């Protein structure tokens, strides 16, 4: 039994509109952790363009994809299992033309 | 608050060896499910070549590209949350050349 | 100059209805050669579903997504530049 | 029978930050169907391991740089090319440091 530890915590972005960004983290965890993912607070809503992809035993990506304005904000991750839990954020910037 | 529930199940699939190869999956939930996927009984390995996509609201996937013979097996996936569980299962088979 | 020659040729392939399937080739040549696809004789129908890549090393790649049975046949690249030509094909099975 | 290339959607300026990816996208014309060839700085471009060059119907086309570095920074130009005759665009791609 092991609290959730990141291995590597998000770091900030920008991109430009229409172009794609990736974040990522890694997160480890006896049991493995589940994760809750927000933007400003609330909980992210992936829909068309963002998508959230896990590989390996602790790394998580979370993709956008033609990027809007609107997507521009601060991007919080939670790991949590029974013995414990950790969160850690980031902010996308969006920039115009 | 709702037990998970498949919308779409996970479906018998087969590629060629060095191909690629897609499970899809939606499921239902409220709170929204935590997914467990295991290979043949045991906790699934995400190696180099698999993973697991989160899309939309409930779209879940699982990718394997440039498959190996090892990759053969059943692949099961359970769902929980506060309100109980939900499994389901498909097997793989990777072609040989 | 030099004339087109695959350093990897179209192999056939199968796949199984609603995934994907990905048909590879290395060709090489000075000046690089234009490729022309084929499929079943016709050229090949560029739509959804359907893509064409370019990547280092000489590699050119047809990628079909979600494939149906209309998809099953003989799929042929030609290449060619100022020095000649050359072709290969291969089959596409689309299954159940 | 011919009709000379035309771009309907022209390359655009972008910028991306290191490591990223950054996506230029055209939709050219052109009876028949025209080669492209692609330039940086007025020399043919080098798709190494971390470009792709993807062509989707008959008219559009997707140049795809992944793992930007700051050298990537440069103009970027494609030329259509038939029997009836060529068009030409450039944009320009900053990479900016990570610092």
């Amino acid at each position: 039994t092991l609290r959730p530890m990141f291995k590597r915590l998000l770091a900030n972005a920008e991109c430009q509109e229409g172009q794609s960004v990736c974040f990522e983290i890694r997160v480890s965890g006896i049991p493995p952790p589940t994760l809750k993912w927000e933007k400003d607070g609330q909980p992210l809503s992936l829909g068309p363009n963002i998508e959230i992809i896990h590989e390996g035993l602790d790394y998580y990506a979370l993709h956008i994809r033609d990027t809007l304005p609107e997507d521009t904000g601060y991007y919080r991750v939670t790991a949590t299992n029974t013995a414990g839990s950790t969160s850690c954020q980031a902010h996308l910037q969006v920039e115009r033309l």
